[PDB]
């Protein structure tokens, strides 16, 4: 598997992140009866677009964005879905793996740099700081979108207790619902609740369970 080792060698922080997302998303897919094998493998590759400029993504970092404008930061980060899909395409990967790379942020807002730009232009359009999408077209991809955000959010949190983990997850699911990111797939509100509880249980295992005979 040349591609997966390319992520490992060029972007080991990203590599590590993707394996962790794969475990969380697979658990969720299992629990609602979705395509868990597809979810696992698609997570391996979802961030491969980051291999083009590894140090401009925080998990691979000294921050080179300090010497960049919001617009420049934006152009680099928003590209990684498109570039990832392009790489997988050129490497003749299965289409659903390619779709995961392209759609895993749906059309979400790149909040940090959006608000950094809004500091000096109150008229900045959200449109200019959103991924191109498409919005997740399947349950599997909705699952990945949430799991990816939860992994990263909990990993950067200070003291992720159960309550803290629960609040992080609920906040992400709230934002994705309100922002309409799941209106183009078949995921049910009950399934979202099952995903939420599964992520809570799984992260409880990962962050707090004593490993014992
Ligand atoms: N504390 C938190 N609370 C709630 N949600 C959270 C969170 N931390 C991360 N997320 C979510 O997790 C996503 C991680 O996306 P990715 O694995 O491509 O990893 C990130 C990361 O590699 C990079 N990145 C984001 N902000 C950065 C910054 N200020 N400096 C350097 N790299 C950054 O760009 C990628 C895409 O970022 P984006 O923000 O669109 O997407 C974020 C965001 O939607
Ligand atoms: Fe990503
Ligand atoms: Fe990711």
């Amino acid at each position: 598997h040349p591609l997966l080792k390319k992520i490992l060698m060029k972007a080991p922080g990203t590599y590590h992140h993707s394996m962790m997302v794969a475990n969380l998303a697979e658990a969720c897919a299992d629990k609602i009866g979705a395509n868990s094998l597809l979810v696992r493998v698609g997570c391996f590759y979802h961030d491969i677009g980051k291999t083009l400029r590894p140090p401009y993504f925080v998990e691979n970092q000294i921050n080179p964005h300090d010497r960049l404008t919001p617009e420049q930061s934006r152009d680099i980060i928003l590209s990684h879905t498109k570039d990832g899909a392009e790489i997988l395409k050129e490497n003749h990967m299965p289409q659903p793996i390619i779709d995961i790379a392209l759609q895993h942020h749906g059309t979400t807002l790149l909040k940090y740099f959006y608000f950094k730009a809004k500091e000096t232009n109150p008229d900045v359009k959200e449109a200019d700081y959103r991924y191109s999408g498409p919005k997740p077209q399947t349950k599997e991809i909705a699952i990945i979108n949430i799991s990816d955000s939860v992994e990263a959010a909990v990993r950067s949190s200070t003291e992720p207790t159960m309550a803290k983990i629960t609040e992080i997850i609920d906040g992400i699911i709230k934002d994705r619902f309100l922002d309409g990111q799941f209106t183009e797939c078949d995921i049910t509100i009950q399934e979202i609740k099952i995903i939420r509880d599964t992520l809570i249980a799984t992260l409880n295992g990962i962050y707090h369970q004593r490993i014992q005979y």
